[PDB]
């Protein structure tokens, strides 16, 4: 089998689209900002 899961303890909030791990939401928050494909142009011009 796999060997592992030493030593227990994990951040509660952990970004579920490239791996990581905060300890405060609110930087997880301010990362999944960049998941969100943040973009100038929408899909209108005014
Ligand atoms: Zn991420």
């Amino acid at each position: 089998g796999s060997s592992g899961s030493s030593g227990s303890g994990e951040k509660p909030y952990k970004c579920s689209e490239c791996g990581k791990a905060f300890h405060r939401h609110t930087h997880l928050n301010e990362h999944r900002r960049i998941h969100t494909g943040y973009r100038p142009s929408g899909p209108s011009s005014g």
